[PDB]
């Protein structure tokens, strides 16, 4: 028994995969579903710091499963849960600014940025680990 599939990173009972290719946000959602996973939805501050650190070290602009597509300015996770007030701190300075209509959230440097949903970026999938 091993808790995660090969090349997946285990963290606090879940498995994480960072892509080595780039897609737009809607295709990133599909990419994760095809491996029985979900474009990463963040549930805790520890998990946030864990993901941002890898995004900073790798220096890769990376999609997360969050958008304000349904209502501009109200951010929602792809599993339907709302962005909580205790997560607003992770936006980068001056963000979210929706310049040129940016509806999808990404890891950018030390925090989050809203960027155009049609741009190709790396992504991270999340699924729960098996019990060994
Ligand atoms: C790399 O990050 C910058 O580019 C991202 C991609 O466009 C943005 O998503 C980020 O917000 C941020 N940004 C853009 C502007 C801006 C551009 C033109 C005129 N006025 C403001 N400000 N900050
Ligand atoms: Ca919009
Ligand atoms: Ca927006
Ligand atoms: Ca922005």
């Amino acid at each position: 028994c091993h808790p995660c599939p090969w090349e997946w990173t285990f963290f606090q009972g879940n498995c994480y995969f960072m892509s080595n290719s780039q897609r737009n946000w809607h295709d990133s959602i599909t990419a994760c579903k095809e491996v029985g996973a979900q474009l990463v939805v963040i549930k805790s501050a520890e998990e946030q710091n864990f993901l941002q650190l890898q995004s900073s070290r790798s220096n890769r602009f990376t999609w997360m499963g969050l958008s304000d597509l349904n209502q501009e300015g109200t951010w929602q996770w792809v599993d339907g849960s709302p962005l909580l007030p205790s997560f607003k701190q992770y936006w980068n300075r001056g963000e979210p600014n929706n310049v040129g209509e940016e509806d999808c959230a990404e890891f950018s440097g030390n925090g989050w940025n809203d960027d155009k949903c049609n741009l190709a970026k790396f992504w991270i999938c999340k699924k729960s680990a098996a019990s060994c």
